[PDB]
RNA sequence: AUUGAAAGUUCAAAGCUUAGAUACCCUGGAGGGAAACCAGACUUAACAC
């Protein structure tokens, strides 16, 4: 199964705050970066259990079909304008 | 003009008394919340050429 060990955001979170931006992510690179439309490419660094053989990365990044049926599960329209505390945009993030 | 004439089978009298529709008796036995079903379909737009 798929087990999250542990992601290092509480960075994310920050440039997050009291503004509307979508989160969008991209796995190449071998290192997950989470773009952000609000003119900012932060790093993260994640452990997982499953190990994503670097084939697969280039059979995504390659295949114009994968790629686009990816567009679904990279990003969320983040809305921190209101009360927004960290834990639940910290889950938000995570899932 | 008769072995006749005359003569109320009448009177008094509670079908009453005692007496538990009760006794025994499992709504139980048998019986599959199953049968069918794709987490799938597809790229498009823009300008450059």
């Amino acid at each position: 199964r798929f087990e999250l060990s542990y992601v290092e955001l509480d960075k994310v979170i920050d440039c997050l705050r009291n503004y509307k931006r979508k989160v969008s992510l991209d796995f190449i690179d071998n290192t997950l970066i989470a773009e952000i439309e609000g003119s900012t490419k932060i790093p993260i660094s994640f452990k997982s259990n499953l190990d994503i053989d670097k084939i697969i990365k280039d059979l995504v990044h390659n295949n114009k079909l994968l790629s686009f049926e990816l567009l679904g599960f990279k990003s969320v329209e983040i809305d921190a304008t209101k009360i927004s505390d960290k834990k639940i945009l910290k889950e938000i993030l995570r899932d």
